[PDB]
C-alpha cells in the first residue's frame, strides 16, 4: 500500500534548421526486438486514416528483430495534433510489457511546390556468350 507517492511534468524543447528534406513523421520509442506492427496501426485506429504505408518498422543489422523504435509518417498540421493525443495512449498489444512511448522525428516545415525530371538508369544489355 502507498497512496502518497506523486509526481510532476515537464517539457522541453529546441531545435535549429537543418537539411532541405524532412517530413513531419512521428517516431515512436520503449518498443521490444519482438513487437509487431499491430500496436501502432492498433493505437492510432480511431484517431488517423493511414495504413501499413505510414507505420514503418527498421530491423537491427546484427539480427533479424527490430531496433526498439519505428516510423509514422502525417501531415505537417496532424503530425503536430497528433502527438499531444499520444501522450495519453497505449494499445491493447502489449508484448512484454511493452507500452508506447511518443515523439516527433521532424527537421525542416514543407511549403507547396512541383518538380519534373526524367528518371533513367540503364548502360548497356547483355547476357549470353558462344561456345
Amino acid at each position: 500500500q502507498a497512496q502518497g507517492v506523486l509526481a510532476s511534468q515537464a517539457l522541453s524543447q529546441g531545435s535549429e534548421p537543418s537539411s532541405e528534406n524532412a517530413n513531419d513523421t512521428i517516431i515512436l520509442r520503449n518498443l521490444n526486438p519482438h513487437s509487431t506492427m499491430d500496436s501502432i496501426l492498433g493505437a492510432l485506429a480511431p484517431y488517423a486514416v493511414l495504413s501499413s504505408s505510414n507505420v514503418r518498422v527498421i530491423k537491427d543489422k546484427q539480427t533479424q528483430l527490430n531496433r526498439g523504435f519505428a516510423f509514422i509518417q502525417l501531415s505537417t498540421i496532424e503530425a503536430a495534433q497528433l502527438l499531444q493525443i499520444l501522450q495519453a495512449l497505449h494499445p491493447p498489444l502489449t508484448i512484454d510489457g511493452k507500452t508506447i512511448n511518443v515523439e516527433f522525428a521532424k527537421g525542416s516545415k514543407r511549403d507547396m511546390a512541383s518538380n519534373e525530371g526524367s528518371r533513367i538508369s540503364a548502360a548497356s544489355v547483355a547476357s549470353t556468350a558462344i561456345a
